[PDB]
């Protein structure tokens, strides 16, 4: 599924992630954006193996299980083709894991690169929230 940006916004924020560790709502539409372009069948694989899955691009070395993946520890114990549902349910489940892990959401490098220190809240500008 390619989500519209409020779309995923209210699908954020009803899963939870609105100032979830702290990260406003625009945090995470933004990171999705830059991470995926808001489609949660997006897939890229990484140089040492891996592969990142979804809507927020989660890896398979650390957090999901992809059955190919070396030094895989599927710290989210989910299969990562849960991570391409239309349902983002196991992506939210997941990424709150991953942004409590020490380094927020630099754990993200597009949210690091892209969304960190902007404008963030123009992400949800126009919603009905």
């Amino acid at each position: 599924k390619v989500f519209g940006r409020c779309e995923l916004a209210a699908a954020m924020k009803r899963h939870g992630l609105d100032n979830y560790r702290g990260y406003s709502l625009g945090n995470w539409v933004c990171a999705a954006k830059f991470e995926s372009n808001f489609n949660t069948q997006a897939t890229n694989r990484n140089t040492d193996g891996s592969t990142d899955y979804g809507i927020l691009q989660i890896n398979s070395r650390w957090w999901c299980n992809d059955g190919r993946t070396p030094g895989s520890r599927n710290l989210c114990n989910i299969p990562c083709s849960a991570l391409l549902s239309s349902d983002i349910t196991a992506s939210v489940n997941c990424a709150k894991k991953i942004v409590s892990d020490g380094n927020g959401m630099n754990a993200w490098v597009a949210w690091r690169n892209r969304c960190k220190g902007t404008d963030v809240q123009a992400w949800i500008r126009g919603c009905r929230l």
